[PDB]
């Protein structure tokens, strides 16, 4: 009824502990969402071509050419780490835990409340709100995922990482075709590069609505909407990283000599001459037998083109990687390609009592090394003669194509049938939790943005939207924008995410690492004297384990 | 790097058993997982298929 409740707010983490080491995570999240109604009740299909910026040669990786098509709905997006954990379940977690199981999810909406805004004609202004009771909410759920997915995450728009500071729902909006070319060019090519927005396909076109496609529930303020619990079906995510490269698999050679005395300038000495040695090369025609040439069952990671633009029907593209670069853990300043940036607001971290539109980003440097070096590679010739003379030898400081500043690691590709990679670790608590398995013939091995991968499918989007709340005046016949009594909802959105994971064994003598609170960091994780929060991100995959 | 430190060692991580000389050790018998492995070659490149 009017006066009655439909639900109730609940954003515990409980920790239910099962035998043999699982324990079940069951994650709730509860939030207060205000909804504004739409700026036009009508779908747009609105282009954006920045042609002024990319005018200016060299600014070819600025391009924002797309067409997308302006819905007048909100997407109620939840797939965000900050959504479900604190700090300190997320300590829990990432210390205590070694491997994670998404099991499950569930939301609903209650206690739906309408109000409408009226403004008075008194010189100084001066506005009254009401309530509407018999005003509606639409809640549309897409359960057979018709409409195209767009994880919020990426845009930093899911819903806020606070229980006690209400939320919004992001506008939704969806892509529409594009033919696109653009050129590239450098700060002194002459002329104006070729760069023109083509239109649009016929063959392509997809426009998408909720009310042709989706069921729509009309809430009024006595009203609930819960969605039922949908089970994934996604594979494990490892809480543990891998430190062994190529060079440290297998077997180590025998040292013959070793150090009698401590101290760094004590090494030991395997003894036998280098040619002399015993083990397995793939290199034919060498008697060396080193730790760079003996051989391995595997090779670990991949070299990539790294900022590698591509281009296609809708232009270019930046080359995605699956890990991040050698080096940056000892030095930040080095993080580049591959090591995820991520960009956020008030609502997902950035401290909230900040002022400006400058948002708060951090770089995700994880613990795997899975990455390279390209600062150290090198290309010589099959004879093999050491010392290899210049002719013989393509180093990264030699040019390509005469440039001197791109060498041959900028176009080189390493991946073959013998290389192992890791999943992405989960990034907390601006990172995406799950995402939905592309629809092509061949899928990829792996997502850079998810660490959960939904095979068959996974959970319908939750979209709502103001129901439209006429004055006496409408005619249907007018070409001029509908008149509507300003309205807006606030209702109140619980969703239950229910993880499995399992206990870690210490394995080794020492001591593995631990996230752990401490002087420096202490007031990360407490308000501040007038109120304000923030969200640091946390690593994931803190404790080692054995690659091979 | 701290966070990749493995010590490992036999006493802690394995039973331990001491044989004198009228003891034994015998491990049970593993069964493996593996694929087949072929034990002929295959002498086709693209310009004899088909």
């Amino acid at each position: 009824g009017v006066g009655i409740s439909t639900g109730t707010f609940n954003n515990q983490t409980e920790f239910k502990f099962l035998e043999n080491g699982w324990v079940y995570i069951t994650a709730n999240s509860s939030r207060l969402v205000h909804l504004n109604m739409p700026e036009s009740e009508n779908y747009r299909r609105v282009v954006v071509n920045n042609l002024d910026k990319t005018a200016v040669n060299g600014n070819m990786a600025l391009d924002d050419t797309h067409a997308e098509i302006v819905t007048p709905w909100s997407l109620v997006d939840a797939n965000a780490w900050g959504v479900w954990f604190n700090p300190g379940d997320w300590q829990l977690i990432v210390n205590t835990m070694s491997e994670l199981h998404l099991v499950s999810f569930e939301q609903e909406i209650f206690n739906v409340v309408l109000k409408t805004v009226s403004e008075s004609a008194t010189q100084p202004p001066t506005k009254v709100y009401n309530n509407d009771l018999t005003a509606s909410l639409m809640v549309a759920l897409d359960s057979n995922n018709t409409m195209p997915f767009t994880p919020a995450a990426m845009r930093s728009e899911t819903l806020g990482f606070y229980p006690w500071k209400p939320t919004i729902p992001t506008p939704w909006r969806y892509y529409f075709q594009w033919d696109r070319t653009l050129i590239p060019s450098h700060t002194g090519t002459s002329g104006t590069p070729t760069n023109i927005y083509h239109g649009t396909d016929p063959d392509d076109v997809q426009f998408y609505t909720i009310e042709n496609s989706v069921p729509v529930h009309l809430l009024r303020t006595g009203d609930e909407f819960a969605t039922g619990t949908f089970f994934f079906d996604c594979k494990p995510c490892r809480l543990t990283h891998t430190w062994q490269t190529n060079r440290a698999l297998g077997l180590p050679p025998f040292l013959n000599s070793l150090p009698q005395s401590e101290g760094g300038t004590n090494f030991g000495y395997i003894g036998v001459q280098q040619d002399k040695r015993r083990g397995v090369t793939q290199m034919g025609n060498t008697n060396y037998i080193t730790e760079a040439t003996i051989m391995r069952p595997a090779e670990v990671g991949y070299s990539a083109p790294y900022y590698s633009f591509e281009a296609s029907t809708q232009g270019p593209f930046k080359t995605p990687i699956a890990a991040g670069r050698g080096g940056a853990q000892t030095d930040e300043n080095q993080a580049a390609d591959g090591d995820p940036r991520y960009a956020f607001g008030r609502q997902h971290g950035q401290k909230t009592t900040t002022t400006g539109e400058t948002p708060e980003r951090f770089t995700y440097i994880a613990h795997q090394d899975t990455g390279r070096y390209p600062e150290g590679d090198w290309i010589q010739n099959i004879n093999f003669n050491l010392p290899v003379t210049d002719d013989n030898v393509l180093l990264p400081t030699d040019p390509i194509g005469g440039k001197t500043g791109i060498n041959y690691t900028n176009i080189f590709n390493t991946y073959g049938p013998l290389t192992a990679l890791n999943n992405v670790p989960p990034v907390y608590p601006n990172g995406q939790i799950w995402d939905k398995e592309f629809d092509t013939d061949l899928k990829p091995r792996l997502h850079v943005n998810a660490p959960f991968v939904c095979q068959n499918n996974c959970p319908g989007q939750l979209f709502v939207k103001v129901a439209p709340n006429l004055t006496n005046q409408y005619d249907p016949d007018a070409s001029a924008n509908m008149s509507r009594i300003v309205t807006y909802s606030d209702f109140w959105w619980k969703g239950k995410l229910v993880f499995k994971a399992k206990l870690r064994a210490s394995h080794t003598w020492n001591p593995i690492q631990q996230m752990s609170i401490n002087v420096d960091n202490q007031f990360n994780y407490v308000p501040s004297n007038i109120g304000g929060m923030k969200i640091v991100y946390e690593k994931s995959q803190l404790a080692p384990r054995k690659l091979y």
